[PDB]
């Protein structure tokens, strides 16, 4: 099973200066819950923006760097390698990986952040003509999560 897992704003911003532009604990929980016991595949820049693997799942980094070696991280050097990974694989970012994979994934788990942030990296345009809304769930707005957000599960028609 091949899924995208992304959070993007109203204009599809996903990043600014190698960080996420917003702080949303609800979405971090969502990510942890969805991907625990499974596999994350991410581009080299995305990995480096955090610098350590997320515990309790497989962390896979795509890079052309033949020297890349990080404890608790598995390395791949081709998009083709993704299809050989067993289990439920989540494409975890960043822009380059999403652009390469959006036409290939079975489904998408998207957190829509209902704001407009300054960004330098974007999720690719997509249309609901191509995607069924399996579920759409409003996130809870509170003191620690103060940006409205909606968890979408989209399945390719
Ligand atoms: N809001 C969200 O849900 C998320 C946001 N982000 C954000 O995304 C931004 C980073 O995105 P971006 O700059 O696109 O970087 P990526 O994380 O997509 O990393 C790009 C790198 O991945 C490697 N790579 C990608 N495709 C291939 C390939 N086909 N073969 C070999 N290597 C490949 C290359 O590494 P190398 O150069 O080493 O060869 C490349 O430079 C950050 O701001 C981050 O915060 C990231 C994840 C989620
Ligand atoms: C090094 O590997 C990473 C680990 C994390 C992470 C670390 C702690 C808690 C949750 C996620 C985040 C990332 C970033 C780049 C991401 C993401 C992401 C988020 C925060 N939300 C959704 N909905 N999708 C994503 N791909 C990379």
């Amino acid at each position: 099973t091949l899924s995208i897992l992304v959070a993007h704003d109203l204009q599809r911003v996903i990043g600014f200066e190698n960080q996420l532009p917003w702080h949303l604990p609800n979405d971090l929980k969502h990510v942890k819950k969805l991907s625990t016991g499974h596999t994350l595949v991410m581009g080299r820049k995305t990995f480096e923006s955090i610098g350590k693997p997320l515990p309790n799942r497989r962390n896979v980094v795509l890079t052309s760097d033949t020297s890349f070696n990080v404890e608790g991280v598995d390395v791949i050097h081709s998009i083709e390698d993704i299809y050989q990974l067993p289990g439920h694989v989540f494409i975890f970012g960043g822009q380059t990986l999403y652009e390469e994979m959006i036409d290939k994934v079975d489904d998408m788990y998207i957190t829509v952040i209902e704001g407009k942030f300054r960004g330098d990296t974007f999720f690719p345009p997509y249309t609901f003509e191509d995607w069924e809304v399996a579920s759409s769930v409003e996130g809870k707005l509170d003191e620690k999560n103060t940006i409205p957000h909606t968890f979408l599960h989209l399945i390719r028609k």
